């Protein structure tokens, strides 16, 4: 069925839909599947199962509902382009406060259209959301400058914090996992669970709790700097995730605002995202995208890319969100990612096809991981252009050849050789720590810097 | 860095680890990435992200950690699959009841590996839960049966619930949409939000809740007969779950266990399913499955399959999840998913690589719904064998040329058609609302029923 | 929550948005609720932000939940016609911590997709800290507007 007249206006401007602060805007790359209809036919059928309608006519509709019709008011089919108008009315809102929820945002934009027979695929590469509906987001209630605070830092540029995974992922027993938080933190500032990290038989999570909290008490003794752990508290139930916050604060106590609650936010969900941030806003939200790679990957050709996965966390109010190396560690990333960080911490930004205005709203943190280490973080800097952000290094940290605690230092030396503008190799011969990273990690030490020995 | 030795072990036997019962298995169809490791050297990596290791030596690694270390038991390179074994201590409980949580079986058996950069896909087609691990989840609560009293049918067996979506999907007010709930239970048992409808300026909740509620006594006065309306309350904020929740069964009162809540489980996620779920435990709980197709569609090589997520969904608790059409309506689906019915039904099943034991734990009901209309019905029940199920017509209801109740009335008659093994065609001599639903949609008729109009 | 807050539901610039202008319902008490919220509508042809006078919620004469909903329906009335948005400080302040709770989540139910035009006025000086922060840490999404009455007993500088 041929819905273009009804779910099609190529006639609208865009400049004027985003004036009007009446409608979400949506970007796609989508293509037909043979057999079917063209472009166009196709995509006022994808507007509809997105909108207000389905795959017949039906005698219920009304002009009221032809109102809030979305629209196709953009396309071009050489490049499989599709641009789609929501009026904001669509949108589910709460009863009991008022506000947005990202719920409805992903049914109807993402939703039933990726599972179209007549299309072969979809994937939203951007979209904006104008004031009237941006304003009923929660946002971020916790930010960098929070932590950057607690660690004495300025709250205005406060620079880098240096930060690890506690690796094995999992098989630490609650005093083994505690003795290496303790050894990074020599010389680190932040640790955090690793994804999967919680109740485990073998490492049960009040115990952990606990000896994590007494390794916090004396690396803070013994270094007289402050330290932060940021704690996995994601569960299916939200009165798990409640139990776990509410033990970790009331046990940490007066270093309760060194405290991270870690959500796998992908797989866990939105609601448990929001969970944490409207139980525990004043503790620094991070987002962990676990999973995300099966929509957000290049190669897929649904879903959503990172892009919109990172600005949809920061309206979710995530503190952090894990935004990639951007090409320079062990997972999938380009060095264009870098417009992703952007986009979530400034006020103004550019996606892909929209400008956005965040109109005050909080930052979220770049959490930068996967397969980083000392040797690695030069060129990232580079790239991104500052290092005011959490960078995580498991792997990269207590596989130092000579443990944890240079693991830390080897970070911390890696982000002052990238602002001191200095050779990596030149500048490893006054930093022990930094230098035995080369050993450390032989095949990207002869990658990155050929003939590093011989100097 | 190759670590084949420590995390791949093809020495062992998939009906030893199963008969161990200490074990969840995965299945997946992967291709490494060119310019890497070979194929076991991907997939030891690919293990490593998913258990206990990263992508190089840690210090902090201990004999202890080696023995949760999760490994790839089987592989067919060239039929790109591999199979790993996670022991059933990796996956995280709760504090509070030492239930299980879903949330944790997806962060290790497809989180982080789907961002590899060796890997250039991986996709989960089945998985094994033993009986230790297994019963430490919720699965369902509430079922059909629960339904099928409401209604007055028999608890075993009860047959069929004709049902449909209001549609307009948005734009109806609140009496308009009652109104048009008010006729289609003139004809019809179900009734089901479309998937985002729920607190829309325009149509506020509680003041469609309370004209809906109003519709279901009317109709029910009128036909002496018992409706069902699944509501959505998803939102983010699980307290707003539960102000829908709590409202809907205040407002319909003596008539609060009609009620099923619908959950738009896929984009919200596991714990907005769980909210529900735990909540709510005596109300259906309807999980709508909006947006998996970006990772279920066999056009991705990534993430699940919807039979992985229509098992998880038993797990989870849902009473009811959509399994498609099956490839008989407007969705991507082929006949074969048949099986995905089978595998939320049953006491025990096959999934596409491991035999399922449920142990008693409550059947998911399949719920049918994508493009379907009375035409289309005697086909699909053909391939699945039965119809003790939920179906949900709405463009097939309200699209019918006579309306809602004459659409929803063609529904029931399509079902009686294939269940008395009559011809539909000759079935619609005698039945005017199924007749009718040819002239309704022509197209279809055509093609499932060659000269129909000539027999009519 | 900071006036930042209100100059974004106002449209105004986040930073430096400006001045917001403002009234207290006079009679201090007495209006009833209709009276009370013609006022309210009033006001908000030309103006911005009302607040309750201090002492203002559920007296006898003037029912909470009556004067509520009449300010609600007098909101929609005055931003329909003026097309502008406009905001009010609804006074929660209580004895009884769920008293505080029950007045802020009838409001927000209430006023609906207005939710965020609402501010919670608390008499913090006379009810105390712990007033202030149940609806400080109950409502931070919602403007906590601290008033003062009583104060006058020692910051005057007549009392040393
Ligand atoms: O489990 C892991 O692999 C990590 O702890 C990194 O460990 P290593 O530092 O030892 O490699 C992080 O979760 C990934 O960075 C997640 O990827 P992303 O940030 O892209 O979401
Ligand atoms: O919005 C819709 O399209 C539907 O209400 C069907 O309406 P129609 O009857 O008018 O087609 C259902 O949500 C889809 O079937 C969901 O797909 P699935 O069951 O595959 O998850
Ligand atoms: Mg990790
Ligand atoms: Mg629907
Ligand atoms: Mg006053």
């Amino acid at each position: 069925m041929d819905q273009s007249n009804r779910y099609a206006n190529l006639n609208l401007k865009e400049s004027e839909l985003i004036a009007g602060g009446r409608h979400v805007l949506c970007a796609y790359i989508m293509k037909p599947k043979a057999g079917f209809g063209n472009f166009i036919q196709t995509a006022a059928h994808f507007v509809a199962e997105s909108s207000t309608g389905t795959n017949v006519e039906v005698s219920t509709t009304d002009d009221f509902t032809r109102g809030v019709d979305a629209l196709v008011y953009e396309v071009d089919e050489a490049n499989s382009l599709m641009k789609i108008a929501y009026p904001i009315e669509l949108f589910d809102r709460n009863v009991i406060d008022g506000r947005a929820m990202i719920a409805s945002f992903l049914t109807l934009t993402i939703g039933n259209n990726q599972g179209m027979g007549d299309v072969e695929y979809a994937k939203m590469y951007d979209f904006y959301v104008p004031p009237a509906y941006l304003k009923l987001f929660d946002g971020p209630s916790t930010t960098i400058k929070d932590l950057w605070r607690v660690l004495g830092r300025p709250v205005i540029n406060g620079g880098f914090i240096v930060g690890t995974i506690i690796k094995p992922k999992l098989g630490l027993r609650p005093q083994p996992f505690a003795n290496a938080c303790y050894d990074f933190w020599l010389g680190g500032d932040f640790i955090k669970n690793d994804e999967p990290q919680g109740n485990q038989v073998f490492a049960p999570f009040k115990d952990t709790v606990r000896a994590v909290a007494d390794a916090m008490r004396r690396a803070q003794d013994k270094t007289g700097e402050a330290k932060l752990f940021s704690f996995n508290i994601t569960a299916d139930d939200h009165y798990e995730m409640l139990a776990r916050g509410e033990f970790i604060l009331e046990t940490f106590a007066d270093n309760a605002d060194h405290i991270a609650f870690l959500v796998d936010g992908y797989v866990a969900g939105p609601a448990a995202v929001t969970t944490a941030r409207r139980a525990f806003p004043k503790q620094y939200l991070h987002y962990h995208r676990a999973g995300h790679g099966a929509v957000t990957s290049p190669q897929s050709k649904r879903g959503y890319t990172a892009f919109v996965l990172s600005k949809m966390a920061r309206l979710q109010g995530a503190s952090g969100i894990h935004t990639g190396t951007m090409g320079f560690g062990k997972m999938e990333g380009e060095a264009a990612d870098r417009a992703i960080a952007y986009m979530i911490t400034e006020d103004a930004a550019d996606g892909p096809y929209f400008h956005q205005e965040w109109l005050g709203m909080n930052p979220t943190t770049p959490i930068i991981s996967g397969g980083m280490n000392a040797l690695r973080m030069p060129g990232f800097f580079d790239n991104l252009g500052h290092s005011n952000l959490i960078m995580t290094a498991g792997g990269g940290a207590f596989g130092h050849v000579d443990g944890g605690a240079a693991g830390a230092k080897s970070l911390r030396q890696a982000e002052q050789c990238w602002k001191q503008g200095a050779d990596p190799v030149e500048f490893a011969k006054d930093h022990r720590e930094f230098a035995r990273a080369f050993e450390s990690f032989p095949q990207d030490a002869d990658k990155l810097y050929p003939n590093w020995r011989a100097k």
